[PDB]
């Protein structure tokens, strides 16, 4: 069933590549993978339900991966509403910018 909140991961605990990603989003790129910036549909309902176009996804590079890999940042529309998945969207944690 439904749950009241997504869990959290401290900004300081993210891998450094995720910090790089957040910076690339701020700077508008350049993005390493062609699917960077696409709309994320949130089809499994792991993140709060919103209309199509609320969320976008961006690669977080996995060191030594010859392919895109499993890590991503998903951005929401609200201030500081960034989510991290390290497992191809099987789970997310909301980035806590205060720690
Ligand atoms: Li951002």
């Amino acid at each position: 069933a439904s749950v009241k909140a997504v869990g959290r991961v401290c900004y300081s605990a993210l891998p450094s590549q995720a910090h790089d990603t957040l910076d690339l989003i701020d700077e508008g790129g350049p993005f390493p993978y062609s699917q960077d910036g696409v709309v994320f549909q949130n089809r499994e309902g792991l993140l709060p339900a919103h209309s199509t176009g609320y969320y976008h996804e961006y690669t977080v590079i996995t060191p030594g991966s010859p392919t895109r890999g499993a890590r991503r940042i998903i951005t929401g529309q609200q201030w500081q509403e960034d989510y991290y998945t390290a497992d191809h969207y099987a789970s997310f944690r909301r980035v806590d910018f205060a720690c």
